[PDB]
């Protein structure tokens, strides 16, 4: 029949077409010999530093592109506004080099870029985004306020509401704005003399960082780490964050009593803040977002992982399960527990959280949104089903095309 | 060019040269990736017009044979020679070949190492191979399927097993089995739109109808098998009880778990897929190993779309199926994955769990790297269905490619 991926739900039986691929102007890691899908960083999604300003012709054609989205959106595309907006961009391109946006174009490429994300799972809010415009910020001291700003926006003392704060753009011949840290909220990493790690293992190479550039180590399993901000051309500048801003929440399980005696706890506010947000060709190397979390990115990934807090045995120990031998699934019956003592913790402390369930049955309903509205939705299967019980969730049996589209959040590489 | 593929949990890297031997494309592009598509038209092998072209046939012929040669050290003898001159000197004149038993051998366990969506590949080189190309009739198909199913149960003490079935022939019809395995529960379509037994075969159910079966009314009736032999209806025979050993679930604590009267079958031979080796296509090869507890547990009772008995065991459990927050979908999985587990261990029949099974795997991987320089994943398929992120594949980043000899999927016969 139709000429585009035919994708099927083998829940339901339902058959739709994906057109909205069409669209993509973006390579990806695949080739028709092989399938590069699983790979979390391969050279397809990460935007490499560019030293020197974009070809004056492809950055032209981005824009062109993204005007044109913009307009469409608002239903103006072929009007004179729409029309000179476009020689407005290239009149500008032409003598500078670079274009500026307008602040309803920052909006609306902003939740673009969350509506264009295949990883992401919570995207049926994208339209509830509040943008803090912070391109007049001039300093490292004042990328602290902003967010500052932010956090106590978007936690909302639990009530948590979804945010991003825009930061200068890339300028030619210009240094960057640059977020060291991963997340605006981050627990250290403690690398002990024995080898191991005190705390998380993921943030130990910004945590030696924060140490290098005169910062005062802890040494706990759970200290939040301080704000690495940098401004252009200047070496990052050390903040740290005000206790207050940073609400927190100490896991206790609903039945089993010594859960709480673990001292386990997370921080109720999800800020990547190292991704870098590209809206028609101009990039923004600072902009950190949050919304958030959903129960198995603290439950499952940041508590049960390997590499992470690790705490699955411990759990197993005092479950008494049998942790000898693989087929008593102790491992599996822990991480329910422990998952279950994310929610009831949240759900107590009335910060906001939603579990996997609820997560996938919404994204289905936007995928059926989406697929009325563009033909199709950009989706990580591997990132879209949850860490466990996949099966257990309607997405599971959804097949899902990947693509990219822009504007969009790509990887940068380190500052340093 | 070549891929760099990095494990996240132990910060291991190493470059996959082994896709450079594909030949086959797969569903992806640049512009976008299908990998989690179960079945595109594209690797699907279908019928066709007429016999294959004889210098693409002569290519895959000629390169098997380098594999075979090159497996049993001979690269170079003469024998290896003249095996190409036989190839040769028979595509040219009759438009095809046939293969020798120890090459048939050499393919088919061939086929199993290069199956992507495949967890238990360690288990590779360890394959019963029935060859069965001298069969003229349904009935002889039946009779060789009996032994295949005899030997692979063992009472209990499973084994790896593969019937190879004639090859496909051009202008002439295919030996097929209608049945996706050999042993598998009817799905009746009920009055007000319900189904009783296994909703994934309603359809082979009918069939079986239609072509005279008189059906029960259980939620576990085994099927009959429909054989079909060249341009020829399918015929119907009942398997003997005794040959299809099945296992009765119970839970190892929960009293109740028994009274719901759940039980599985121990062997699970997929019988609907196609075996290509060097050019030449096998439409009935059924094939067979043990099952990982994974894939009755989760999929086949707790699917949606299958017996769905996660509800029925979470009010036996007193759950609060309210919200989904107080995860009783969960929670009555993975008991049911254990009454799974300890029945067939019980039981005494073969059954390897999640965790053992993916380890088992990353092991294999290993192997693979050193041995050919790569292995072709299916990452959605290798990871298991439940407790993803705590089993070693989650962590695992995957190269996924077409390789032969090969196991394809293939239409209906209907
Ligand atoms: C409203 C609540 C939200 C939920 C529950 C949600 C949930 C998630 C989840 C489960 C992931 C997987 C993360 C991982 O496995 O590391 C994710 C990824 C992502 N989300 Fe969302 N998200 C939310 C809000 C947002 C917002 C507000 C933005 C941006 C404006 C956003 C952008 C993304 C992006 C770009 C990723 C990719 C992460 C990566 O590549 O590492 N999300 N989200
Ligand atoms: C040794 C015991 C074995 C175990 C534990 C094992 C396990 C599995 C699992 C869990 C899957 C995915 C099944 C699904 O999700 O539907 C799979 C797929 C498959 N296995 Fe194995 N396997 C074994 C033996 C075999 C043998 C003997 C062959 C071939 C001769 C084989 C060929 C394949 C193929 C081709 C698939 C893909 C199935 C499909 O596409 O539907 N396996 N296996
Ligand atoms: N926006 C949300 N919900 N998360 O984004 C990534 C958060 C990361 N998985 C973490 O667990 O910290
Ligand atoms: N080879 C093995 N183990 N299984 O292959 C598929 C069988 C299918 N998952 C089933 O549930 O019957
Ligand atoms: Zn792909």
């Amino acid at each position: 029949g139709p000429k585009f991926p035919r994708v099927k739900n083998w829940e339901l039986g339902s058959i739709t077409y994906d057109t909205l691929c069409a669209q993509s102007q973006q390579d990806g890691p695949c080739t028709p010999r092989r399938c590069l899908g699983s790979l979390v960083l391969p050279r397809k999604l990460q935007t490499r530093p560019s030293p020197g300003p974009p070809p004056a012709e492809q950055l032209l054609s981005q824009a062109r592109d993204f005007i044109n989205q913009y307009y469409s959106s608002i239903k103006r595309s072929g009007s004179q506004a729409h029309e000179e907006r476009l020689q407005e961009v290239e009149a500008e391109v032409a003598s500078t080099g670079t274009y500026h946006l307008r602040e309803s174009e920052l909006v609306f490429g902003a939740k673009q870029a969350w509506r264009n994300a295949p990883r992401c799972v919570g995207r049926i809010q994208w339209g509830k985004l509040q943008v803090f415009d912070a391109r007049d910020c001039s300093s490292a001291q004042e990328m602290f306020t902003y967010i500052c700003n932010h956090i106590k926006y978007a936690t909302n003392r639990g009530n948590l509401r979804s945010a991003i704060t825009v930061f200068p753009q890339r300028a030619p011949g210009r240094g960057d704005f640059r977020i060291w840290n991963s997340q605006l909220v981050r627990y250290a990493g403690y690398r002990q003399q024995d080898g191991s790690v005190r705390g998380d293992p993921a943030n130990v190479e910004i945590t030696e960082l924060c140490i290098q550039h005169g910062w005062t180590p802890g040494n706990g399993r759970f200290d939040v780490l301080p704000l690495l901000l940098q401004a252009p051309d200047e070496a990052p500048e050390l903040f740290v964050l005000p206790p207050e801003l940073v609400l927190e929440v100490p896991l206790e399980h609903p039945t089993l009593e010594w859960f709480a005696a673990l001292g386990l706890r997370w921080y109720a506010l999800p800020a990547v803040s190292n991704m870098l947000l590209e809206i028609g060709g101009l990039e923004f190397s600072a902009a950190p977002f949050s919304g958030w979390y959903m129960s198995t990115e603290i439950g499952t990934r940041n508590l049960c992982d390997p590499h992470r807090y690790n705490i699955l045995e411990d759990v197993a120990v005092c479950m008494d399960l049998d942790t000898r031998t693989t087929s008593s699934l102790w491992k599996d019956k822990a991480a329910v527990e422990i998952n279950l003592a994310v929610l009831h913790s949240f759900q107590l402390a009335k910060v906001t959280i939603v579990d996997h369930h609820a997560a996938t049955v919404s994204f289905m309903k936007h995928l059926d949104n989406e697929q009325k509205a563009r033909g199709g939705c950009p989706a990580d299967w591997a990132w879209i089903v949850p860490p466990i019980s996949g099966s257990l969730t309607p997405v599971f049996h959804q097949e899902m095309v990947n693509y990219i589209l822009s504007p969009a959040f790509r990887y940068q590489p380190d500052p340093w």
